């Protein structure tokens, strides 16, 4: 009705240069472990390959890390998470030649450097506790 789909399922093809910019609001928020979680897949489907997940803990931390042939890899974390309940955030993941570097309104939180070209990400999914207003792919 007022917001999209989540889990929400976008095709993309990205380049350098890219911006992944996604609107959203933090909802649930009294519940214990609210989330959002945000996929890079190599494919269509959700077996499919993860290039980079980024996965919030609000309140609390993100994780980060890939997904191949359903085995993960390294995993990456940060506890700057700089969301604020019930407000609307800009999500922006910048794709560098090196790395996706994430920035919440407008500030860098992390950069996850690629193990795979970022063209071979063919969907971004985004999902859990979030009312989500708009996904946009630019440059």
């Amino acid at each position: 009705m007022s917001s999209l789909p989540v889990p929400y399922k976008l095709p993309v093809s990205l380049s350098v240069g890219s911006c992944v910019i996604i609107k959203g609001t933090p909802i649930h928020s009294f519940i214990n472990d609210p989330q959002l979680q945000v996929d890079f897949y190599t494919d269509m489907d959700e077996d499919s390959d993860i290039a980079f997940r980024f996965r919030v803990h609000f309140g609390n931390h993100v994780v980060m890390n890939r997904r191949e042939f359903g085995i993960w890899m390294l995993e990456e974390t940060t506890d700057y998470v700089p969301f604020e309940d019930g407000k609307q955030f800009e999500l922006c993941i910048y794709v560098h030649y090196n790395e996706y570097e994430i920035k919440v309104n407008g500030i860098r939180i992390y950069g996850f450097v690629h193990r795979i070209p970022p063209s071979f990400v063919k969907m971004v999914q985004v999902s859990r506790d979030i009312s989500l207003t708009s996904v946009s792919v630019s440059n």
